[PDB]
């Protein structure tokens, strides 16, 4: 061993071993809450909360935390919050001083920048509590227990920590939080009542931040991006960002319209948020109806309705598809009946039928006599996250030449209104990519092209994250400590903008979900130089 | 595309394209280990490891792990090892010179430093093989096979590799481990033979730490945080660590205090930790003797026990509560039975009751004829963590006007030893939060107060957390690099402490959990100053 | 309040609230996509993809990602890619200019560096559509739909972006992907048509980077790490990496080698990689021959086999071992049997046997009278990753004094071809350690020696990977900005390698896996220096 440390052992050398430890200015941080002002005036009498820092103590500020008192749930249906309430029922937030905005961000670019935070995520509400669909059976019953959520603001001021901090330069800094109406963040049936819900429902708000006071606190100018949205109109495959002069990147998705129809959907996972977890409890809702021991042939379905008689052989064929269905300890005097045709799409009476219950192979499970109902034991079926998807208004859709929707009046009731904000793609899950091309153009001229999603790979891999978009991201420079890289304009030869283009992907005519209007998200992170010489000031890169 | 190439294309400029890549000082590391010196001496006799480290060629060290040799357990109880059993086992750890003690913390600290390090987790020992309760049938059986668990000794060391080591100096470094008793790790019914395991028990441990040899070293003065703790009064409200000059953070949680119990009991979901694991692992102990299928009239209960026969409508009423209950395949000569009070709590008679049957809405299932048993299939119920953490002592309490333990003879057999030490809150998840309001002073002066835990909010978000606690943090100021900011005392105006006041939620005198001890924890993390002069020195910054 | 703040109320001190803001190298980032140039000239036609990136903008380039275009699987038999396919699939990568390579990789070594990144690894190919074994019922039917995968081609070029980045002294980079036969990427049954698959499947490659265009760059030279790997011969317990003058690393780990065998397994979980869902896909497959509801002595089984009648108290003892089997709903002419040997090992008559059956403690279960099947309710085992983890051909191998495999023909029928090339250990997860002691040689001197896996605790901790191996990292230095530390080389005292000798684990009295081939693997990380004197070069560190 002591040959090897003899062989181990003049040229100037850098101390790995040492540091010099340097005083950092003199600051006390401290964390300050504050209740708001509460306002509704005008559009749809939309809530916005205003909080006001005004402190001559407070030097610095970063880490923005707002807290909501969910009330408690009194009723009768079934209820339950959509995943991250908290960044759910923030429609924009805004951070402004005597100047004007400082920064300011759209409710869902909030969450999109905090997708990947499963701790702030948690925090704004992601619990079995929350979000699991609850059920009240007196009037008087608890639904809901009330609860407190907090939504980490995330904002360019919290990068560096205090190097980051939004300095108030001696000015009244104004935190201005709009709310999306509460019925986007609740998940209900019919039969509970909402309109007196939403009039009771209020939201009980409180801002919460890092405060830093600095003792001769050296002030210097820097620099912050602002995301900048564009919303396409519906089913148009373009968006333009007018007056790009200075950008740091550029995001591309697309997010379903749901305005033709009634935001009602056939089942919902709750808590349990995984692709599978959709596909089962969809699976789940379908089978009561799927698969009944009657004596004899089932009732109380539309005319419309093919429910046939199990043979002996088990074997119940749908045109090409065959479903296997064998339930044990069946009475004598009942049988095994198959709903053929439980939900149906087609576009002439002689086209492709789209049927739901030919998405089945096998069916088995055990007769309960006590109970009087079947207890499925195991189930092969090609059911997907497209499925668990289909508004049922699609299913009745005036394109659609069946009756299409041929369950009970039972399931029917159990069908929840789902208005989640934040849903992206064409699936609750944004599994399906429905982009076949994307086309980015700095002014004329073609900047990126792809096919694949490339732009999405490269975003989840230089992010870290399982939930990215096709970006395209200029600035590769370290924030903070820089001046970030930007896609820079020239005025002159036009290339004042960034136009996208997608080349969307297709299904069949007789699919319900190509009925899923789409809209197209471009969004653009703008470059501008803080100055704090006459207080907070922002000025746009030109 | 050229044209945009051409819209790239004189300022002073950082290079972010090339290094000029510095030579460090000249160094070797050695993942080196040693077996220590055991001692059992004085206070219940408790174990004690020193290692002593003192190499002319060790200059510096960091990255302490501490390898434990777990022994084959033979028997014939049920028997598990706690979760994290490696970091469960340590009491205290302390670093020493000939100068005395560099940096010492309490066993418990420890763990909540390495809480969000899931595989230095993994690695003290969380499998199925160790955490299961395994069963012994023979005395010559095998309940757990030899395994090693690793320790991570996270210290001030490790933050920025050499940059942060250890300097050895020419001293000698004497690693002291304190070891918990072997109770504390184990899990065990009273059926195992823990007396026969306690004596023969021996903790076989072996430190190893990455030495560095370094040519020419270098060193310069440091800072180095050390935990201090401080433990409340059982059921006291307050407590105060006194001589706080320079604190870089204050933690506050609260602690269950066993110590009126016998620490039995009914169930433990092994490996599975989640909130609905403690809950399942529950429901399913009490089943057994929740709904009974006998001819006629069960038999074995205490006589304070109430044995219903279900009706033919299912539905046993136990006052406002309403119990349903279907069991399949019942015999023709049997009946099934509802037990209407499993466990009962009241503080006086003919007033409120504390039911656990009550918690139960819907239970289904099959009988078994060739295991004679009921496989029970769906249960409704509203049972929670706090009831899974009520120990069996507080059941059968004094205060209980009522038997309360109506179990059968062989549940109450099955019951189990939880002596886990780093059980935090009045449940074994710390899912209830029990303190409503937090108040600190600096001295006599308010420092901070608040009611919902945003302080546990900005930790969980600041040090990326899933297991915060009430933190305020007054360094943000990079380690290593940079002296840390610290709250600084006043000594003339009195502000030579930190005393913190909670206000504890009650959850009633009819809850057994009422009667849970709790005890205040507060952390306080004081500064200090590494010389490295005559051996290796540290210094109170006041 | 006012008071502490006055309390917070001279030094030179550094800003940590504002930074200089540093104007950066005047860049455009732009995420570039090329097709390749197949070649198929031997060895044995083994495919290599072609990238040539030459461009006067291109100034740098890092973040290398190769997509995969996976073509339809129409057929009938089981059919299913490997986990994280797109890596599993590179056989060797090398990264070349005009003066020759600048840095290659093995896949497999590839695939090590990637191991801990979870996104990358999801790209490459792992969802239950891929990984799921996959049926064709007709010789037409669909078995698997085209997907693309995108493997991240980890280079030392990404570690600090930018600064890190490959620059291209005018010279043509050439990047080129050796495949493994797409034999290792698939598994499947006897029944599939691998020789009609084996013809007509072609990988599909297309080369993706993010380029740099750079004014005015300003290039220095840079070090680079290349790791270097060398395999030991068949169950040969040492190896020896020649050459060894500046290693930043060594590795040790150890590879299974099925040469022997037919690469047929009883099991494989599919997409549910955890070792429970090892354990459970094959304790599946065992249990429609291990428990048998028949009229009467089941047929079709080897005459070697010993299949029994449970009796009425429905313990079977198979020597020492006793398995309890109770089914219910049995009708009144069948019987209820077990099979005491499904699978039997021994290298000595009338010694020792390894008996699967033997490590069934409980099964319980219902007959269904309508599929004429055992439904399994709940089964006690001690089957582990090993068992699941043995070849067929083991069973069936010479040594074996007795039949071995005593399975249904409908069983050995369903055994799957799994030729997973990144196999590590004698088990699938690489769970079990076979390494007693460690031994590291500098020439002639002992470098390091270790019994238990400290140094892969080590690796796991310093890396913060789930799956580490036994690693001595001799740099702890910054990379990039520093030169990296090496362990340094002696050609006198003939300290030009190193030297790794093993004594593998005897794994057990009498274990079939004993009997499968292991092949050391040792994996030196070299100092290599990047120079750009006239175009891109590297020189070994000497």
């Amino acid at each position: 061993n002591n040959t090897i440390i003899n062989s181990l052992i003049s040229i100037k050398r850098s101390n790995v071993f040492a540091v010099d430890s340097q005083i950092p200015t003199l600051y006390m941080p401290q964390y300050i809450s504050l209740s708001g002002v509460m306002t509704n005036d005008g559009p749809d009498n939309q809530a916005i909360a205003s909080f006001e820092i005004r402190d001559q103590y407070i030097t610095a500020l970063n880490h923005l935390v707002l807290s909501l008192e969910l009330p408690e749930v009194k009723g009768m249906g079934r209820f339950g919050y959509v995943p991250y309430v908290g960044y759910k029922c923030i429609n924009h937030v805004s951070i402004s001083s005597c100047n004007g905005v400082i920064w300011e961000i759209e409710g869902e670019e909030l969450y999109n920048n905090c997708i990947n935070n499963t701790i702030a995520l948690k925090h704004s509400g992601y619990s079995s509590e929350l979000n699991d669909i609850s059920i009240g059976l007196t009037p008087n019953d608890t639904i809901k227990e009330p609860s407190t959520v907090y939504v980490y603001i995330k904002t360019p001021f919290d990068v560096e920590d205090t190097f980051s901090s939004l300095k108030l330069s001696d000015s009244k800094i104004t935190v201005t939080v709009t709310f999306n109406p509460v019925s986007d963040i609740v998940i209900r049936d019919s039969s509970f009542d909402f309109e007196t819900f939403n009039k009771e429902f209020v939201y009980v708000p409180e801002l919460s931040f890092i405060g830093y006071m600095v003792k001769n606190v050296q002030i210097k100018p820097s620099f912050i991006e602002k995301p900048r949205r564009v919303i396409g109109q519906i089913n148009q495959p373009t968006a333009t960002v007018t007056e790009v002069h200075a950008a740091t990147s550029l995001s591309v998705y697309t997010k379903p319209y749901y305005g033709n129809t009634d935001n009602k959907f056939i089942s919902y996972p709750g808590y349990s948020q995984d692709e599978k977890d959709y596909i089962d409890a969809y699976v789940s809702r379908l089978l009561d109806d799927l698969v009944i021991v009657s004596d004899g042939p089932p009732t109380g379905y539309p005319e419309s309705a093919e429910i046939v008689e199990v043979p002996e052989d088990g074997i119940v064929s749908i045109q090409d598809a065959d479903v296997y269905v064998k339930i044990d300890n069946v009475p004598d005097n009942m049988s095994v009946y198959l709903h053929t045709n439980l939900l149906m799409f087609g576009t002439r009476k002689n086209s492709f039928i789209y049927n739901i219950s030919k998405k089945f192979s096998a069916i088995t499970g055990t007769y309960s006599d006590a109970t009087k109902r079947t207890i499925f034991a195991h189930i092969s079926h090609s059911i997907n996250i497209i499925d668990t998807s289909i508004p049922v208004s699609l299913w009745t859709s005036q394109r659609n030449v069946y009756n299409g929707d041929n369950r009970s009046a039972e399931s029917k009731a159990k069908d929840l209104f789902i208005n989640d904000p934040f849903i992206k793609g064409i699936d609750f899950k944004n599994k399906t990519d429905i982009i076949s091309r994307l086309e980015v153009r700095f002014g004329n001229d073609v900047l990126y092209s792809e096919n694949g999603p490339i732009s999405r790979i490269y975003n989840e891999l230089l992010t870290k994250s399982n939930n990215g978009t096709r970006t395209l991201t200029f600035n590769f420079t370290p924030k903070i400590f820089f001046r970030p890289t930007t896609i820079t304009a020239n005025v002159s030869r036009g290339k004042d903008k960034l136009s996208v283009r997608v080349v969307y992907s297709t299904m069949g005519v007789n699919h319900p979900i190509y009925y899923v209007q789409k809209q197209l998200v471009v969004v653009c992170n703008d470059l501008y130089k803080v100055s704090y010489d006459q207080g907070v000031s922002i000025t746009k890169i030109m």
